[PDB]
């Protein structure tokens, strides 16, 4: 991740379904140099703290963990992973049913 990396998906994050933000946290370790980036958006407002989500990034590991949502957070999310050169992404679901 610092002399011809690009930037791929190692451990994605999973997928989860719940009543609003009970605990679905999720990691995906993303690598990419010399170093990655994550981004969570699929529509709820790019996920990463819009309003009621509450994401987090590190060196070449990102967390989404929800615990704030409103009533209108549906289930589908995702997180595009990418760096200097690379541009992968994550799928996944939180849905929510109140």
């Amino acid at each position: 991740s610092k002399t011809t990396l690009a930037a791929r998906i190692l451990t994605k994050p999973r997928s989860m379904t719940v009543y609003e933000g009970e605990s679905a946290r999720f990691s995906c370790d993303t690598d990419g140099e010399p170093v990655p980036t994550v981004t969570w958006l699929r529509k709820g407002q790019v996920l990463s703290t819009s309003a009621r989500h509450q994401v987090t990034t590190t060196k070449y590991k990102s967390t989404f963990e929800i615990s704030s949502v409103q009533a209108s957070d549906e289930g589908n999310y995702s997180v595009v992973v990418e760096n200097s050169e690379g541009k992968q992404e994550a799928e996944f679901t939180l849905t929510i049913q109140k």
